[PDB]
């Protein structure tokens, strides 16, 4: 709307003062309209990018929350196995040797090792999908990195008065 008031006031200062007169003030009336357009142009495709950025973030944000959840309860699954696992091992190493109570622990001991070792593995997948997912949102730091770049490249060039003065 500063576009359309200055189109007003030029246009009442001619009706006076004549055409000629203001060439020079016409034409930097025209070069600002034009550079006031690009820059709002830019700004569009500036906020839309940033819109988009702040989606995808989100996505893998709401994947790596899911990731983590996971990865603590592994944590303790295992944690609690091999506390259970321990306690087995000091009840087998106070039998007498001759002993019948062996084969029934040493059966517990034995399946529980079985859930402990599938626990592991299972830890070991989701560290790895935790890393990706990381590494995912830093591309993504990285590409909003270069559109903040590519605004400034054009904000700073966008005038020729911009680039002839220091």
């Amino acid at each position: 709307n500063a576009s359309s008031q200055l189109t007003l006031l030029i246009g009442n200062l001619i009706q006076i003062l004549g055409e000629k007169s203001l060439t020079a003030l016409t034409n930097k009336i025209t070069a600002w309209k034009s550079q006031q357009q690009a820059r709002q142009q830019k700004n569009l495709e500036f906020s839309d990018k940033i819109n988009t950025l702040l989606s995808e973030t989100e996505g893998l944000t709401r994947d790596y929350e899911k990731q983590i959840n996971k990865l603590k309860n592994a944590d303790s699954k295992i944690k609690d196995l091999e506390n259970k696992i321990n306690q087995i091992q000091t009840r087998l190493s106070e039998l007498d040797p001759e002993s019948p109570e062996k084969k029934k622990l040493s059966r517990e001991e034995i399946q529980l090792t079985i859930k402990k070792d599938a626990a592991v593995k299972d830890r070991t997948l989701i560290e790895q999908k935790t890393l990706s997912i990381h590494s995912k949102l830093t591309d993504k730091s990285m590409q909003l990195e270069k559109e903040i770049d590519s605004f400034s490249a054009f904000s700073n060039t966008a005038s020729a008065e911009q680039l002839s003065t220091q």
